[PDB]
């Protein structure tokens, strides 16, 4: 549970997944956005890196299984409810799309187009991509004769919980070591 | 009873910096926020804070909607004060005003740019003034359906060129009161 | 006398005659180049900004009329005199550039042969020029009038022919009484 | 160690700095100089490098010349470790590219397979070069003119193996025998 490598990998993701990244956090979060354009160019540059992650990672990277052993990003938006001035009920509604990799491959991604992705920035709550990826610390490859292999269970928050007209971006990454699941490490044919 | 939140006062003022003021980095410069050096960026300056204002409904990612001005109407102000034209220039000092309505913005090409208005002779030129009314809501704590009260903020941007010695000082003010919501619409919503 | 006046200036000036001055100085030195096209560009931009000057400026200045009584800036060029590669022979070459000559369609200064520097021998290069500037601030309360002479000079210093050129902005304010000269806007 | 004109040393390092890293920012990000975490960032690094000293002769603001390697022939050395795929497990792999193959139009070298690298296994890439310049302000009065030769190296270091690579940018300047070689005119 090398924390030297949870950590390293955490902050090359954070350059990877989250656009315009200046290379520090800004404060609890990582960085921010402030219009509508922004908002969508950050969340759209996040699901554009993990399709193209093959030919953009540095490291000893692969895709991970989800909870339904499948491989693939989940997007979810929190709004608050609608009704029939004002139109916002307090209950909040939770949407989820599960995108698969060969619905990021399609050309032209219809994704992009879904009535998900129009946001109602009004009543938004947040927006949460997750997605896991395995990778393997090589350093540890000759030391113990088995390749130390950890999940990063990466999640990117969009939180306008504040409604304040600046949305606050975190990046979350939790590793855990586990055994190899002879998933293809990118680099390697 | 005190209801103004400083957090939602303070947060939405960083946010109108960052939608008003062209270039601004994130951090005020010193007592004002930004500066200008030269003719070109202090037009471009100046049309971006009208240009953001018009656009502000695909803009902004808060619960905003335009707030009614001083005089009841819909749109923003611009001032510009400058010494009166005279052999070389008490009341020395000229205040033209011009009121920019929804309809004036919303015309492609705007004709507002071309005006003689916007015309500015920098060598007599002392301010620039842009106000605006912006209404708000905080969401977060609302916690009611009806009777949702709303920030009015009270909207000045300042070019300051009193000092004449090539830069132009651009300050932002925000004046946040809670009012009465008074059927102003919030931009993304429909019905 | 008026310092905020003479600083606020000379700040202003590194923002126009400066090329990608970042706004604050980078030591002794306003800001340096590391390349033979930053250093073109460089000494180009200065140049062009004052032909320009009349549309840039959002202060209340105006040329200045050189020690000679002559309008336009000059550009000195120090280079080793063709040695080994006395003490030491440098050939320091001048040119006068007017007004009329920065206006003429095509700027037949930019292609000449001054302007063809070789770096292996250059010491340094200097631009220098007068502007003249009014403090409307001391008109604002009684009928004075405050005129300021402002003698700036930008030096390309590459003195210590390591690869970087360090660039400075000096600017000498004297109070100097206007007679009825042209500022940039007036009718 | 003698002769020790360090501010010429480290003020010529600073300026090549500038020349060769691209995007370097003007001070160094920690240990190294700059970091690059997307293959396309590692490659577009690596080709500046590459093409700056191709390019050096209209690029430097210093009195430099290329310096001549053991093999007597101006160029740049490139060195890639990666682990073998299947006592060592690292693999070696390092090309020569002569100022001729960097002048030919198009650059066939950029096209080689020896470029396409496999960051999974990809321990580092070292590009490595020597430049001979000369201290103006030792000749002035015709007394002793001092030459240096800098054996620079840039690494691009994937060692970590976590997606960022460190690129380090070393420089060790020596008062040589002059032999003196054409100083860009």
């Amino acid at each position: 549970l090398v924390v030297a490598f949870k950590e390293d990998n955490t902050v090359a993701f954070k350059h990877l997944f989250l656009k315009g990244y200046s290379g520090t956090d800004e404060d609890d979060y990582s960085c921010s956005v402030y219009t509508q354009e922004d908002a969508y160019e950050s969340i759209f540059f996040a699901i554009n890196q993990y399709h193209q992650l093959k030919d953009i990672t540095l490291g000893t990277l692969g895709y991970g299984e989800n909870e339904d052993n499948r491989i693939g990003l989940k997007v979810c938006k929190q709004h608050y409810k609608k009704g029939t001035t004002l139109n916002i009920d307090n209950d909040v509604e939770l949407d989820c799309v599960q995108l698969d990799l060969q619905d990021l491959s399609k050309k032209p991604p219809d994704w992009k187009n879904s009535s998900f992705f129009r946001l109602e920035f009004y009543r938004l709550l947040q927006v949460e991509i997750s997605f896991h990826l395995k990778g393997i610390d090589l350093q540890t490859i000759h030391s113990r004769e088995l390749p130390d292999c950890y999940v990063f269970q990466n999640t990117i928050i969009f939180d306008n919980k504040a409604h304040s007209g600046k949305i606050k971006i975190y990046f979350d990454s939790d590793a855990k070591i586990e055994e190899c699941k002879d998933l293809n490490i990118f680099g390697s044919t």
